[PDB]
């Protein structure tokens, strides 16, 4: 038949873009994920509904219910997220994990998140601000334009060797086949490639795969880290993982590999949207640029405090994040038959939350496509809503490296700016492109011209 759910959202009356026999709507991803949920916004209101093959897929808006799945019946209902491909061992890992597995495994690791052991670990980041302002020099040295995915690439990559294992090197280019190779290869997936297009109108595909050992982690990539750990557990008896010294000892493996896999490319890949808004903003880069100069008395290590009190800085973070929310939806498995401010959700549903749109819809916002930070001081700070703009998401199963993420990338334009200038080029397309993969992601990597402030 391959249309099961397909007559759920008219018959319960939420409204929406109407099914073919087994693709439902992905035809609809040809956009891209974002624009389909545009689109559907100015559509079908506040809420609607469609189907990925036969899952069907309930989105909302208004706060109010966002909070009540988000965080309120997050444990009671709503605490699973959606399954995806052949997943295998990483089943334990904490993205992945569900219901009470989930509840143990995140109420253990959150003591390794605590503010504390990431001041604790600022100085091993802080290391990497300098390797990575060293071969930035060979960059501009060299006056060619700069690819800055591959400078951020290895820096993300240094800190994810460091912060994660101990492993101290400088991928930055130089030594870049050790252990860079592996990491270099945990890619975040695509849910628009073939394949898993393929899986979500093919679910029961899933257990075949399972059965033949495929795995959407490369298992080069999972065996070598798996005997990595293995290595270290012993030669350290005479850092994330030693951190995590029941937690089970293979499922240590589980959550350093979803570490570096969550961390490595999103934060290369935000970072240079930044610098992407610092060109054609000049004038941002200016005040903050200054703003550095202030707290870090020309060329100053910065320092864990040093940072949180740099709220221009923090400011161009949130606005950047505000346009690239990479995770464009935030997305909750509803566990069972419940209401919620009078719409009725049932059972094997799945709720979607729109986050690149809400950060784009003209209602909390406004000239909402713009670059401009002021959003983010006091006046403007605090009158727009959680649930709206949601880069992390909120509640109990939010991003758990958050502040980590923010340090870390804070971290890298301070050393960044406090040396440099970055200013369009050849290339260095100014519309701004955006793919239409299901990844969120330039399309074009962006390119500059780095100049250096006196070096
Ligand atoms: C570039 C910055 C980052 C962004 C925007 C981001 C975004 C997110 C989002 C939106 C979620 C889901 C939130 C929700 O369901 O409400 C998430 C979950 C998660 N993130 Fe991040 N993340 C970032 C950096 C990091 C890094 C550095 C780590 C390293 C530990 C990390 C680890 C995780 C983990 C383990 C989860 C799932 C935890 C759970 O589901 O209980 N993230 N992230
Ligand atoms: C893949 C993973 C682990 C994740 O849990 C995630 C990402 C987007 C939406 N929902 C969940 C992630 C990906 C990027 C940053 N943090 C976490």
């Amino acid at each position: 038949y391959g249309t099961h759910s397909h007559g759920l959202f008219k018959k319960l009356g939420i409204p929406g873009p109407t099914p073919l026999p087994f693709l439902g709507n992905i035809l609809s991803y040809h956009k891209g994920f974002c624009m389909f949920d545009m689109e559907c916004h100015k559509k079908y209101g506040k809420v609607w509904g469609f189907y990925d093959g036969q899952q069907p897929v309930l989105a909302i808006t208004d706060p109010d219910m966002i909070k009540t799945v988000l965080v309120k019946e997050c444990y009671s209902v709503f605490t699973n997220r959606r399954p995806f491909g052949p997943v295998g061992f990483m089943k334990s890992a904490i993205s992945i994990a569900e219901d009470e597995e989930w509840k143990r495994l995140r109420s253990l690791l959150s003591p390794t998140f605590t503010s504390g052991k990431l001041k604790e670990m600022v100085p091993i980041i802080a290391q990497y601000g300098d390797v990575l302002v060293r071969n930035l020099r060979r960059e501009a040295e060299t006056g060619k334009p700069v690819t800055l995915k591959d400078v951020f690439g290895a820096y993300s990559m240094d800190v994810i060797t460091s912060t994660s294992f101990g492993v101290n090197i400088d991928s930055l280019n130089n030594p870049q086949d050790p252990f860079v190779e592996n990491t270099k290869k945990l890619l975040r997936f695509d849910f628009l490639d073939p394949f898993f297009l393929s899986i979500t109108v093919f679910p029961f595909l899933i257990p075949i795969l399972e059965v033949l050992n495929i795995c959407v982690f490369p298992r080069e990539v999972t065996n070598f880290l798996r005997k990595s750990v293995k290595r270290m557990k012993e030669s350290r008896l005479e850092d994330f993982l030693q951190l995590m010294i029941a937690l089970s000892d293979l499922e240590l493996v589980a959550q350093s590999i979803i570490f570096i896999f969550a961390g490595y490319e999103t934060t290369s890949s935000v970072l240079s949207f930044i610098m992407y808004e610092l060109a054609t903003h000049p004038d941002v880069q200016q005040k903050l640029q200054e703003e550095i100069d202030a707290v870090l008395p020309n060329k100053a290590p910065p320092t864990y405090d040093t940072v949180l009190q740099m709220e221009y800085l923090d400011m161009v973070v949130n606005e950047t994040l505000r346009l690239f929310p990479i995770a464009m939806r935030l997305e909750r498995v509803c566990k069972k038959d419940v209401e919620i401010n009078g719409m009725f959700i049932p059972k094997g549903v799945v709720v979607m939350i729109p986050s690149y749109a809400l950060h784009r819809d003209p209602k909390y916002w406004t000239e909402p496509e713009k670059f401009l930070p002021e959003r983010f001081s006091k006046k403007n700070k605090d009158n727009i809503d959680p649930y709206i703009y949601t880069p992390f998401g909120s509640g109990p199963r939010n991003c758990i490296g958050m502040r980590f993420a923010l340090m870390n990338m804070k971290l890298a334009l301070i050393r960044v700016l406090q040396n440099f200038s970055f200013k369009p080029c050849k290339e260095t397309q100014i519309p701004l492109k955006l793919s239409l993969g299901g990844l969120l992601q330039p399309e074009k990597p962006v390119v500059l011209k780095v100049e250096s402030r006196d070096g």
